[PDB]
């Protein structure tokens, strides 16, 4: 009830809506706020591509390797790291990390139309069992967040129940899981995130997301110092279409549900 009661301060304070689940693996609790509704991934879908190439790459081993040409026409509106390599190839292994580590938008959309397009991607969330997750569009038009539109979004225990069974589960290949893990784990955008409510001491591995209408989100696998792991979702929206980014609140949930 006091954690119940300072996530929905934290919500009334920020004048948004705040979805939140944390499973705690040592005892296979979950804590929950509007964990059923749905919310805007943005780029935290890029972890379902990513997995998704992954598990391709189960039966294609060499598939990591493919060369992917990088075009003018490829870039969209954030390429941090594709921008450098236009003209030339990157890796699967290399979109794959520029997409959960720089949220790169130009490598989101590699992995998408490598395992067919945004509906290959929801299809293998359902394969593994995730019947809320839906990828409907790419980069960059996923990130308009209208509030009411069920397009590219998923639920919090969705994401958290997904999250923990790719990281932590048997979703991937020991070899494709560690992957994962160790490019969830070199994420460098989530700093002001979950990381920032959480003890300097603990381990992240993190994707975030951001879009219209003020959206920012971070999902996360923790190893807590001497803890077994937790999984985190926290996806928050605002009611204005311009509004500002709010790391700060999902720092604030991490806080209240890991005190
Ligand atoms: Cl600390």
């Amino acid at each position: 009830a006091d954690v119940q009661q300072k996530l929905a301060e934290l919500e009334r304070q920020s004048g948004g809506r705040l979805g939140v689940a944390l499973i705690n693996t040592a005892d296979n609790s979950q804590i929950l706020y509007r964990a059923d509704e749905r919310f805007a991934m943005c780029s935290t879908s890029a972890v379902m591509a990513a997995a998704a190439v992954l598990k391709k790459s189960e039966s294609e081993p060499n598939l990591l390797n493919q060369r992917v040409e990088i075009k003018k026409s490829d870039l969209v509106n954030y390429n941090p790291i594709a921008e450098k390599h236009v003209n030339g190839t990157m890796s699967l292994a290399e979109l794959s990390a520029a997409a959960l580590q720089y949220s790169d938008n130009v490598a989101m959309n590699k992995l998408i139309a490598h395992v067919g397009g945004p509906a290959s991607v929801t299809a293998f969330a359902r394969q593994l069992g995730d019947e809320t997750f839906r990828l409907d569009r790419t980069e960059p038009t996923l990130n308009t967040a209208i509030p009411g539109d069920p397009r590219d979004t998923t639920s919090p225990r969705a994401m958290a129940q997904t999250l923990r069974n790719l990281t932590l589960g048997k979703a991937l290949g020991d070899s494709q899981r560690a992957q994962l893990v160790t490019w969830m784990k070199g994420n460098t955008t989530g700093a002001a995130s979950i990381q920032a409510g959480l003890p300097a001491s603990w381990v992240v591995g993190d994707k975030t997301g951001s879009g219209g209408y003020g959206t920012t989100n971070d999902i996360a696998v923790i190893w807590p110092k001497d803890r077994a792991p937790l999984i985190l979702v926290t996806y928050f929206t605002q009611p204005q279409p311009k509004a500002e980014s709010r790391r700060d609140v999902l720092a604030s949930a991490a806080k209240i549900v890991t005190d």
